[PDB]
């Protein structure tokens, strides 16, 4: 229905919430990878 | 037209399936960071 | 109003645009965890 349509957009910002926290973790893996182990 | 009004509804399925197995992978990585390199 | 329905479309294409640049330094992120630490 229409309230529903509306509701896919809240269920967008939800998705939007997902990959934002996501790259706020991953802020700090970001800098992970610079000093990584190697050799023998 | 229409049909693809409703295509983008998958299509924004799909994008929120990119980010759950980003997190998905993301679970390893994310307890990655806790005993990184460090010292001389 | 109907050009910020479809301008929420271009919105969208930001939302994919985050997730695809971060699945873009996920690649080198992703092949962070094979050679952890370990160990005393």
């Amino acid at each position: 229905g229409l309230p529903d349509v509306a509701s896919l957009r809240q269920q967008v910002e939800a998705l939007q919430g997902q990959v934002q926290h996501l790259q706020a973790a991953f802020s700090q893996y970001k800098k992970v990878e610079l000093f990584p182990n190697g050799g023998i």
